């Protein structure tokens, strides 16, 4: 029993964190094999022009108390790839994956190439992450672990004026309509990840919280009209299919749980909580609920 | 900006997790140097848990009855001893991944990270707090026993908790790494219940200071309170008494934000009275009590 916001064990990623310095800018880099990946704003904009003026020795890369020597550099989208002489002996089995909004991942927040914390978060529908980052956190990475393989899905680049964060996948493509530069940028109006709220309601039923259940059902269309009214993301047939296992385990059909969600949106919680929360939680995917309510290890 | 429930990076602890098997029971062990620490109930059967005599069960065991597995390598047990509710298995190999560590016993209100493990394999990491009733609201399934709680201070891992059992309300009980249980719990399947839980007041105040640091001031008011009046009000909401020690501990946050501790206490009193009125504080519709004054200073600054 118990339901916590759980991150993946960060050890495989900790062994990859390095500090990258260029001029007066210090941020984090991800050292995988003989390449260090970091935000291209470390050189700061005309990034081709700024980069051409740099020599290999202008980039100081530090792995613990060991200085790595940069032997090459190239830019791929908004990510700088520093070719180093030494391959990381701690390189885990890894993939670079691009995630979709609603998907969750763990973030190993780092400062000066030293990991300081790990937390779980979701890529919001507005492509921002509600993270916890301070100055020097740039280059901190987001990941999932699938068996023994680390799938790197996010690299921190910046903080928006509302306190939310923006970044890229490990191929340097931003999530969201953001650019890497000091300019007027704002996160779009955010929405609630409906499939994730439903997954969390199934997690509550599994942990013995059933007060929100009712005898009612709904059509997908009627639920989607109600959900659009409350800034909830549309629920697709794919989401319904994905919630199939949880529906079979608890005995509550997805559209039956949708009817519970409609009642909570229309009437609130009435002084009650669900899994110790007075708000509907949307940062647990159906897979996170299954993994935590089954004990999958890495 | 941002305020998340953040766990310590678990890597230093992952390299210590092993699987300990005794007969039909499999749970987790913590391999530090040449010793594997695990709950002593690993030697118990299910029909032993009611009134187990651990000294009698342990004397009947030899080293080869304990199977210890670190990854795909079987460690050889060369000795065993019991210290309170933990079994210490002497092994023939020192853990090369042994970090710099300490065994620390924590007080209620303290937070720590939990590396939840099954079969000596880490599955997740989350942040926890020792509740005033000495239980932890964790997330553990069967096979999680032996999973550990820790804090990392610089390069040193302070092990503060080892999971032993789940109580009937879904909460968890365990020991420090010297085998002393937190609270009035025993490693017996006897009728045990967590005492009435209370809110960690000093932690809620710390989290209100974290909200002020991140720009949320809507809950502040023009009032102050005496420490006694605050405690009279707090006790009616099942909040832990706030001591002069807690007030002293909140000094740095009070100096940083410019809001006196008893002035923040007055906002808390008002929040308890009014609720949040559809508003949130740091993305929460409830008053958060699992961030200490030390956690707030570490994460906000
Ligand atoms: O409580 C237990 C085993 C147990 C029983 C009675 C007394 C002791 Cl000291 C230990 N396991 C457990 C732990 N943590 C979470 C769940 C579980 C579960 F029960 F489900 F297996
Ligand atoms: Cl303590």
């Amino acid at each position: 029993s118990g339901f916590r916001k759980m991150a993946f064990p960060s050890g495989k990623v900790e062994g990859c964190m390095v500090q990258v310095t260029c001029g007066t800018t210090t941020l984090n880099g991800l050292w995988l094999d003989d390449v260090v990946y970091c935000p291209r704003h470390v050189i700061c904009p005309n990034y081709e022009d700024l980069l051409i003026r740099k020599s290999n020795h202008n980039f100081l890369v530090q792995a613990g108390n060991v200085q790595l020597r940069v032997i090459g550099h190239s830019m791929q989208n908004c990510v700088l790839k520093l070719k180093v002489d030494t391959a990381n002996p701690k390189t885990p089995k890894y993939k670079f994956v691009r995630i979709q909004p609603g998907q969750t991942f763990s973030v190993l927040a780092c400062y000066n190439g030293s990991p300081s914390g790990v937390y779980q978060c979701a890529m919001r529908p507005n492509f921002t992450i509600k993270g916890s980052f301070l100055n020097g956190s740039c280059g901190s990475v987001g990941f999932n672990i699938d068996y023994d393989c680390v799938s790197f899905c996010y690299m921190h680049h910046m903080e928006l004026p509302t306190g939310v964060h923006a970044g890229t996948d490990l191929e340097g493509n931003f999530y969201g309509p953001f650019v890497d530069r000091q300019t007027a940028q704002a996160a779009g109006t955010d929405t609630t990840i409906t499939v994730n709220v439903l997954a969390w309601l199934y997690a509550a039923v599994i942990n013995g919280d059933r007060w929100f259940l009712n005898r009612f059902t709904t059509t997908l269309n009627d639920f989607n009209l109600v959900a659009m009214k409350y800034n909830y993301e549309p629920l697709t047939q794919d989401h319904v299919d994905i919630l199939g296992p949880l529906s079979a385990q608890t005995g509550i059909a997805v559209l039956d749980m949708c009817a519970s969600l409609k009642e909570l949106l229309q009437n609130g919680m009435n002084g009650r909580t669900i899994l110790g929360s007075a708000l509907l939680e949307d940062e647990f995917t159906p897979f996170d609920v299954v993994r935590q309510c089954s004990g999958v290890t890495f």
